[PDB]
């Protein structure tokens, strides 16, 4: 999609959605001698910036009869939001779960079900990541950033997001690169499941073999999107990844010493300012993709 | 202490401190269909309210060779905190011997000054918006948060009702309240709260609690699980234990209090868990 | 009136009027050795401060009938403003009144010397010190002008009870220095007739009987100064802050002009209206 | 220029420039049936969104030996304040015909009066700068002026956005163009669905007629009328080509308009707003029955003489 796409999508969803803040933490700016900016989707509208694309598709839709979704968790959240919003029905197909039921959406392998749901159903298909609408939804967080940031008269040399089926990186990167194409866009993976980074070295979508192994559940995606990748390779400056142990380090930094309740995948940013922090920018921003953690004492 | 004494110490500390957002959510409001106002101090700096008092009292000696505090938990961090500010040692017999400067976590004038500064903020904040709460809810140990507040609060409106929350297993406070004189656990209670696991009330506090404060309620173990749970997940805050208290009392107290209410974050402290 | 009184005022009021700005200039600080913060009530609904004393009064009143008051000028829309929001008929004599009390029963509205109307403008030092805390300032004085003096009251009641070794001071031009030297006399002075000045708001003849004894326990002083020294002022806020201040909300700034050196560095002001012809 | 142009010209100056605030008033909004949102650029340092075009070019310029400017107003103090920025001296030169350089001169430029009159400015500013080899800073030809000027367009957005509140149109005054030009850019970049239309005295309506042409058009004279800020003989070169693209629109105000315009602000919002600020209000008092609901009005500048 286009910086005008990206606007249009802004401006569909900004009444139904937060300006999340960008945060600053002197206790974390000190430790890793960074100057961080953390944009805080875990306090967007659903738990995660997922909420975005979904409204962003849905609005966009004339006289739609109900809403489909996949799974992923987050997105089966965001889609039931967006379904409340609009008053009609939402159906999520999963393999999060209680969230996504209670916002009035009916729960219930994969593709098989939905394909034969949609056509039951003729109920709208929204996609997680691979949904031109739908990145330019999430890549509104983008927008968001560099308002914020400017605001605060704060000029990051780097954007680092998690990246999964791609649909945020897109977002992001467009929104960036249209305002400062000399500022990195970088998405951080978990070590075990680095498709993405292997995909944009060889230029071509690499797929793994099975479900990865990472407590980052929001990017066990098995490759990137068909509509994401050709962005990326266009406007993705690099792809890192991290250790599982520098993931649960940048949990529990969070957690302790911004207060701030971050899922897992969520905290993948901050994982890799501890491991290639001498190899990045002084002045980083951060995205905070998701909050949807459970609960324990 | 009286109200001058607050605004004295909230000058002490102001440049020290975070003047804490008072935060809103309209998940927690229309589930518990009432408006909530979250004073959220475990944004504070050291993760708790404590740091108010310590450095109300630290900054107000003169020529302090150290300082020394009894540990209880968050008020270990508020003194360091303090010290650090002040440029000099922090330890948590050792006053005769080295000669610092003790400071008590909640009987104590200054100290309770430093914390009545959250009330102080909670208002002017409440104000801004628009929004005047009925009823202002804290969780009691020692008792200095509340009495604190407690004087913040009755200075400006004395028909807000300031109400003081602890576990149903711990209720020597509310208990005290009652016989108009202190009375003591005899041992360490068995609550989740560990920030409040007081034997007693001060003796500096407790007069200020029964001019002052409207009354104190009590709350099961399960309704605070409940409360921490419902801040954790809805709002995304780390919310320790003890400063989930005073919303575990609008869950099982709700229906006869105000349908606006101001509650006291007091801390975020909690250990984390994978 | 109490602290209790302001507070409980703020309340009555607050949906009904603007928590104004504390305004910095770093230009004028610039200019002048200090670090100014000023309260803008010209940005006030009416245009003037008085739309808080109005309110105050008016809110509180049981089923009145409606609303008259011995006009002074921005008191008039003040009182005609809180006569919306009730819902009534306001009243107002422009140039007796007493007659047209007695007539339709209509509540009479003092634009200084009442409790109710002293704490509502007493609101706009409880919005200050809040303010001003937020910003981690603290001015080791305020500023505000002086006329019948309910305004000065409010004020001090304020920032007395929060902070008693703050400076309150009041300002009123040399051409009526009645308040000033009433303080000095320990007796309400007044003068002689009209004091013919640019500062039109605080033309009084004389103190109010319930502002005086609140000045006289709660004020450190009062000031005077020269038109010249206002003309500046209004010159000074008009150019360099591009507000719209009219020459009464400047004595405080006018003030500094003339008595900077004997003030604290760090001052607050109360830039008390708006109201000012237009002129191309 | 470009949006990156202008992202680029924000990052440069917005150390030294406000982030001046989207103002709103019931009281406004209650008279007219609109909407309005006002760009406060009067608040902007120096007194006018000048400082912006003046800092993008003067900070872009790469080891300057001074910088020259020939101005009958703001621009000249817009140059003198980025001269105190950048460290080094600033040459205004103003035909020897008011108050004005006072300002300037405060900003610690020097004013080269001597002899100067229109027409003839130009060739004595050429001369000096022959001489001095100093930075002419041109007050709307210029892409990087241009771009800095376009950066008030960015902010209006960005703070729109927050607020939730999206405008059908955006008015602002034009002179020279460069305004207009560089908030069109920003504003036709995001949504070209929303208007950009510019607001000139009908004493002066050259840019009006010279869009609806197809090309430049001078005025015979100096033009008669309150807002002496685009008393421009005519549209610049660079600033043309764009505003024939991105703008929807010229629309020209009466003398009468504008003077109540100017009242309604001054007595309504408080605000000291010269006149040739104030042409936006004016343009909804006039033809507000023909704009849409919500509108965005750039307030340019606040620098007008003080009367008692
Ligand atoms: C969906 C999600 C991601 C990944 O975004 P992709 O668009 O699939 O790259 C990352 N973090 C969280 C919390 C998510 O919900
Ligand atoms: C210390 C503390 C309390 C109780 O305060 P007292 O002044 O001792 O009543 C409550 N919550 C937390 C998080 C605390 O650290
Ligand atoms: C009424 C008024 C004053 C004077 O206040 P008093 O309460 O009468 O002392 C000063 N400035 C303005 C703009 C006023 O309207
Ligand atoms: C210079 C100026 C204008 C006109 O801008 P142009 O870019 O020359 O069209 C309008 N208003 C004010 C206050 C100005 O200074
Ligand atoms: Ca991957
Ligand atoms: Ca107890
Ligand atoms: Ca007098
Ligand atoms: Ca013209």
């Amino acid at each position: 999609p286009s910086l005008q796409d990206l606007y249009a999508a802004f401006r569909r969803i900004a009444p139904y959605t937060h300006r999340t803040p960008l945060l600053t933490s002197r206790l974390l700016d000190g430790l890793l001698g960074k100057r961080l900016l953390l944009k805080a989707e875990h306090l967007q509208k659903t738990g995660s910036f997922k909420a975005r694309g979904a409204l962003s598709k849905a609005l966009a839709l004339e006289n739609p009869k109900g809403l489909l979704a996949v799974s992923s968790g987050n997105h089966a959240q965001g889609v039931a939001y967006a379904a409340q919003v609009l008053g009609v029905k939402a159906l999520v197909v999963m393999p999060k779960k209680a969230c996504a039921r209670a916002y009035g959406a009916e729960v219930v392998n994969r593709e098989e079900v939905a394909r034969a749901l949609q056509e039951e159903t003729g109920y709208a298909l929204i996609h997680p990541f691979d949904d031109p609408l739908v990145i330019a939804g999430q890549g509104t967080a983008g927008l968001e950033l560099l308002a914020q940031a400017g605001r605060m008269g704060v000029f990051p040399g780097a954007v680092l997001a998690p990246v999964g089926g791609g649909g945020l990186l897109a977002g992001l990167a467009t929104a960036v690169k249209a305002l400062s194409p000399t500022t990195l866009v970088l998405g951080v993976e978990p070590e075990a499941a680095d498709d993405a980074k292997r995909s944009l070295e060889a230029g071509r979508i690499l797929r793994l073999e099975a479900p990865p192994r990472t407590r980052a559940d929001g990017v066990r995606t098995l490759s990137l999107g068909e509509r994401t990748f050709p962005i990326l390779r266009e406007r993705v400056d690099g792809i890192l990844t991290v250790s599982e142990e520098a993931l649960l380090e940048a949990e529990r930094l969070l957690f302790t010493r911004t207060k701030q309740v971050v899922e897992p995948t969520g905290a993948l940013p901050l994982a890799a300012v501890l491991e290639h922090g001498a190899r990045l920018p002084q002045t980083l921003a951060l995205l905070l993709s998701g909050g949807n953690r459970d609960f324990s004492p």
